[PDB]
């Protein structure tokens, strides 16, 4: 147990330990504030979250302890991480706070981007490095499902890492097209959709499928993939889309080679094997990787599958008390990096 300190920061309550120096917003961080600070007992530039109400809801408690799980087992280098996980907690019936801790990046792709249009060069290192990242996440059986420039933290040597994972259920614009309209079952294969969005964009500065609903979106989306044809059209099951698509302008498949002009070869035909609308025919993570464009970056002793993750919880249906106690379980109980 160490010595605590309690502070204040943008209408908020931070109790956190006398090594965690210097703090401040930095951004907007899924389920409660980040800040950025500075460590001792390892003396590096760190981001910690204060979740949100943590145990407020069934949803919250399900969610709290979903997450302290994910970066108990993401050991991987383009991969979010665990440095420290704590609370202000003496017991179990006083715990209802929770931080996690993990290293701080240079800027987003987000950030990036927009000061500007990245070469041939960057664009093969941070693709590489998304999918790469994407491949041991997969393995593990979780999907991203909300990837995006702004969850895509980069270093000042373009070394990357992944965010906000396996938390969303139930950005549009990177958004699959068939877990937006509920055209088929899904696969692991959603993210490999947001990659191409991502991909493109870093090639043009760019957005794009900058829509601006649901129906803006797709018509965006058909725009340039060309509406479903005779093997599409057979597969979507949902009456409503089903009925919905028939029902729009006939038009063609663009050229990503007279969209993405100038562009070297290999990524207009990786762009092109990432917007497939079939879920099944589109490219895996690890297919993406053994790809002529990753020929340099490509290693298959060098891209590591995770250790078997258990998500036995995640069909079960717990009271409050019982989430509470089984994250606060997992917070005492972990046990530092080794360097
Ligand atoms: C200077 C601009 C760049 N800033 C960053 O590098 C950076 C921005 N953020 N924003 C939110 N959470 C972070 N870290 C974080 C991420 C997760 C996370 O990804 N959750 C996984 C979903 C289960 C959980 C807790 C925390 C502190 C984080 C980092 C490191």
């Amino acid at each position: 147990r160490p010595t605590f300190y309690r502070q204040e920061l943008n209408k908020t309550i931070w109790e956190v330990p006398e090594r965690y120096q210097n703090l401040s917003p930095v951004g907007s961080g899924a389920y409660g504030s980040v800040c950025a600070a500075f460590d001792t007992k390892t003396g590096l530039r760190v981001a910690v979250k204060k979740l949100s109400r943590p145990f407020q809801s069934i949803i919250h408690a399900k969610r709290t302890y979903r997450e302290l799980r994910l970066l108990k087992h993401m050991k991987h280098e383009n991969v979010i991480g665990l440095l420290d996980v704590f609370t202000p907690a003496r017991s179990l019936e006083e715990f209802n706070d929770v931080y996690l801790v993990t290293h701080l990046m240079g800027a987003d792709l987000n950030n990036i981007v927009k000061c500007q249009k990245l070469t041939d060069d960057h664009v093969q290192f941070l693709i590489y490095q998304i999918l790469r990242g994407l491949k041991y996440i997969h393995s593990a059986d979780i999907i991203h499902r909300d990837l995006k420039p702004s969850n895509l933290a980069v270093n000042e040597d373009c070394e990357l890492k992944i965010l906000d994972f396996g938390l969303a259920r139930h950005t549009r614009w990177y958004r699959a097209p068939e877990i937006m309209l509920n055209w088929m079952h899904y696969n692991q294969t959603v993210d490999i959709w947001s990659v191409g969005c991502i991909m493109a964009e870093l090639l043009t500065g760019r957005t794009l499928f900058p829509g601006t609903d649901h129906i803006d979106q797709l018509k965006l989306i058909l725009r340039l993939v060309g509406t479903p044809g005779a093997e599409l059209l057979k597969k979507i099951s949902s009456e409503s889309a089903r009925n919905y698509i028939q029902s729009l302008t006939q038009m063609p498949k663009m050229n990503f080679a007279n969209v993405f002009i100038g562009a070297n070869p290999l990524a207009v035909d990786l762009l092109e094997k990432m917007l497939v609308l079939d879920s099944d025919k589109r490219i895996t993570a690890a297919q993406a990787l053994a790809h002529a464009y990753f020929a340099q970056y490509h290693d298959p002793d060098d891209e590591p599958v995770a250790d078997p993750y258990d998500q036995s919880f995640e069909s079960r249906d717990l009271l409050i008390d019982e989430w509470k106690s089984l994250t606060y379980d997992e917070v005492i109980s972990f046990v530092p990096p080794p360097l």
